[PDB]
């Protein structure tokens, strides 16, 4: 489907998961929300998740310059992929809430659509009093009406870490998606129209 | 069902567990009990948990305002919504139970409503014997006739962290609720009949 | 059946675990054996176990005056509820031996059905040794033939915290009840012609 | 099955694994097996295992006269049954080959049957180090013609405290037997073609 | 089934992951990819594996002199064969990526296919810091037209040891390629189409 | 079939797994191999499991002389069974593979069958660490045509105090064999006209 028609289905301020796997090639869906994209993107790009995307889909055959040209926040890393306009630091695995805000505010044209890639691997790296903070790291900015966040997470990653921290995690955001091989399922959703249906958009 | 029906399932001084996961959309079931109680709500917010369900509500499209008017006791946590009428610490990841008395005295208009959010929360952060005080702490108000108690709690958080904590938690408190796709299963119950049924109240 | 056909599944100098789960409301067993019992009834109340049986059936609407009239030994615990004759320390979470029999030689007209209750609480809370100390606690008394003891212990609280624990339990008592939904399951008796059967007493 | 038809399943000089759970009622078994022998019968008494045995027998109403008759080697404990000939302290979970044989000289009338209690208990208190001192100490005696030694063991208590130690102890040993709720397995013996059959003596 | 048509399957640049087990005999394919390569062949010797593959080998009666003429590059192991070109110390389980990068600056052949033998040891010494950065090593070479490289690695080591690492491993590189008795199974490929295809390049 | 054809299954150089349990009764097939056997006989007997197999041979009715005259390199040990030809020393649980070649030097036969047993004692004592020690210990004596060795290994005991050792372990080898009750499975070998297939050499 169009890329704008994807994004009606959700509300502005909302937080969505997007649960994948290594085989899933997610790759393919955040180019394909970044693409053309009507609304300004901005990517929150975690221990360089960013970089691992782009050279992955630029081996792919895919034109990157789209890649090139979104707004990136880093949030520790030190390979730089499209516009940075900001840089995190790291401690105890979470990031300033203060920092952040005085960031963003750089931003004005405001709704924007932002992917959050690299989240499983701050969860990996921490403990679970760590692990907790970084949900309430997301679930800080959650109904935020300045934008709808995408968080691209590998879950197997989580669920094998800490099995109660991914439960936590759907808990806090408004939908979830599940890349699957027959297509992407909508676990959970604000509209109880979707809920367990099962979409595919890159067709 | 009826609102006024739902609430005839139990009586005055039971301590309800309604055990819920990431994609129950357990805030729903909140709104419900908020939004249809015809006696006063005392929300015991735990770490925040109260601003998130009101958070995924508000950015769902509901009018939240029955939500900010509750009077609510918070444990630990700095986001305020609600009446605010006392703010107790987390101490060992558990609470006074001579200050949170101090508190609830200020209260006159009885029998109430009490939705307790996030214990889920305080049992992940705590060992064996500080969950066993958080457990000791439920059981300590059954029966307590100001009020009827529901305890939201994300049931799997709970059980991967301390599989023997959720047992003791089901052995203490009257009633068991537990949101699925289909409806409400009455896994517990005083009323001998009802047990295993499924209701759909907000059908 | 009325309670004393119940008690002759048993011989005076038997140990029989009681096993339940939170769903099992194993309260109302406890209630069953209690009333109207012809042969004087003895408590062992560990860490308020007993207050919170007995909390769950007042809520229920029970007429709890013969739960309040049955002799108490305490075993730690702060909330009395029946004739306490007898407050025992816990130390590394058993009884001192000593100090019991010091107690329940006090005590006339024996056999007497002994309800001990709270044992899975000594077992989540002790380290390896010190539950196994508990199991060499109980096997101290099977045989004893001034009463009949009926442990009610919470099942999964024991075999998700030590599963070797409850083998070690299972083993050293002369019988064996659990309940089930379907009714009480004899899955261990000295009497060949009820094991693996189910009863109904409460109907 | 009679007495002599059981025993000529085995071999003098053999060490047979006897694996039973909390269900079992092994002590049927062990009350057979000392009932009926024409052989003497010397007992290792490990952790006042034989106690508990005798104390489920005797309640259960069998003439424990038999038992109170056999040589005792204590290994630990407190409760002495039978005739006691020698005591030995545990080390490091563990016990003296040394001192055992100097106890076992004073025997005159060989061969003997003997039934060794509470193996399981030794190593759920041991590490692996430990665990595989005891199967050593077990594997050290196989063979001697001096008596055919039956091996007590809880299966759960070793398989969840250490499996590669149940494994180890089943591979040292000449025969194993299982008893189960339709009769006794032969998971192992030096008789081939037996093996996987399904024995019940005490019929 | 094929020979040339083999490496049509990949692109330049590409990260091809090829999980096998101890059962696999996956030395088969690697000898089968260097025996077949038309293009120059590097192998990153980890361990001292690429003299297990080789000896494997030889005892099967392969002609394994295309295997000892092939250049190598040594990370850690005192076993040389084939032509060694650069050697590299482990530390903290890595190696210096800079001096790697010196290394094979001799290198002016391209592209070439790069063998990489022993991944999962690194893996299994590590702790999950220590993986990460072993991961972390994988995703920094990911696009380098230089190459199309092949790591070898036993997947049940991974998985056993840290599966949250096999599914970072999985998520960074452009193709996964799975050994089977069946044949070759493509589990992840930047061509839609293959995707989940088995083939039997050795038939 | 005898001895002679079931070592017709491996060739000389090849390091062969021989996974079992303690209901396998494995003694049987180390028997099999050292009775039945026109090459000479050599076994590697770690911590006392030798002791352990002919024990259980011994009381079964066997006639354990042929166990008694075979040579032996005990690595670690007390109880002497066997033409003891060399004692070697365990540190880490591992072996030192410079002494080793030392005591074999003494050996002019060639090539021999080589029996390995208890080989799964040093890895449940073992860390991971040790235990990849243990691995590589197998690994830089495969392909040495002076013999054939077969690891008879338990393995639950390995698998269940470190799968992932277990899997390098079958990597290593160049054959496996699986004892079960219908049979011997080759779960892996050289010879891809026997891989999969089950045997029973112990017949008649
Ligand atoms: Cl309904
Ligand atoms: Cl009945
Ligand atoms: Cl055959």
């Amino acid at each position: 489907m169009n890329s704008e028609k994807f994004f009606k289905l959700f509300r502005v301020g909302e937080t969505v998961l997007v649960e994948y796997s290594g085989t899933s090639r997610a790759e393919l869906l955040l180019y394909y929300i970044v693409n053309n994209s009507k609304l300004p993107i901005v990517v929150d790009d975690i221990l360089d998740t960013y970089y691992e995307f782009y050279t992955r889909l630029k081996v792919a055959g895919f034109d990157v310059a789209p890649l090139e040209n979104v707004q990136v926040i880093k949030m520790g890393g030190t390979k730089d992929i499209g516009r940075v306009i900001g840089r995190l630091n790291i401690s105890k695995y979470v990031i300033s809430e203060q920092e952040y805000m005085e960031i963003v505010s750089q931003l004005k044209d405001y709704p924007v659509i932002n992917p959050v890639l690299g989240l499983h691997k701050l969860i990996l790296l921490g403990n679970t009093f760590e692990n907790i903070n970084v949900v309430k790291m997301v679930s800080n900015y959650v109904g935020r009406e300045e934008r709808i966040a995408f968080y691209f997470v590998n879950r197997n990653v989580i669920e094998k870490h800490s099995s109660p921290i991914l439960d936590l995690l759907e808990e806090v955001v408004t939908s979830i998606l599940e890349i699957t091989d027959s297509g992407i399922i909508i676990k959970k959703s604000i509209k109880d129209e979707i809920a367990g249906k099962i979409v595919s958009p890159l067709l």
